[PDB]
């Protein structure tokens, strides 16, 4: 009774979703099919960007259009150009959003991707699979059911994986970027 992650991953996200992560592993020359705890948290985390997002989807595209998009908003508008390359980008607080979702604390996760991206302007944030969630300066940009929606996902995700003993490793196999 301990399962394949790989094939939860194929029965349990949408394909549209396990594809993008499929071709987010292949260009960084990871396996599906070997590194499957990483392609779960990958589809995952586009869940995440779908559901969250107004908004202007970056995470999920070929990296020359996502570049051309985040170019094609920073000259059209005021911002910054990020040196990495976000989630999303809301046109209503008009900035750059990296969503992070995370099976370590959530304060270690925020402060890790803060210092990577080493912005002022772009936003963070962070869900975990505990319900808990940080977001930059407390502002949490989506009310309270659309997040209360994300985590009940999470929740689903994590009970899913419990029920073919995919959890504990999951959980466990995170590490900094
Ligand atoms: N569409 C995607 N393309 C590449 N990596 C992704 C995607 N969706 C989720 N991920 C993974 O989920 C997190 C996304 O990275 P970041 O956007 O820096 O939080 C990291 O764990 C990624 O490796
Ligand atoms: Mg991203």
């Amino acid at each position: 009774p301990l399962g394949s992650m790989e094939d939860f991953v194929r029965q349990c996200f949408n394909p549209m979703i396990v594809e993008l992560a499929e071709k987010a592993m292949k260009e960084y020359g990871e396996d599906p099919k070997i590194e499957t705890n990483k392609f779960a948290a990958i589809c995952t985390h586009l869940e995440v960007c779908f559901m969250y997002s107004r908004f202007e989807i970056i995470e999920g595209r070929d990296r020359t259009m996502a570049w051309t998009v985040v170019n094609s908003i920073c000259n059209t508008t005021g911002v910054e150009k990020p040196k990495f390359l976000p989630d999303l980008y809301d046109y209503k607080e008009n900035r750059f959003i990296e969503i992070g979702v995370t099976r370590r604390e959530v304060h270690t996760y925020y402060l890790e991707k803060a210092n990577k991206i080493k912005s002022e302007k772009t936003h963070i944030h962070i869900f975990s699979f505990t319900g808990e969630e940080m977001a930059t300066k407390a502002d949490y940009t989506l009310d309270e059911e659309s997040r209360a929606r994300i985590k009940t996902r999470l929740f689903t995700i994590r009970q899913e994986m419990a029920s073919r003993g995919l959890w504990d490793s999951f959980r466990q196999s995170e590490r900094g970027e």
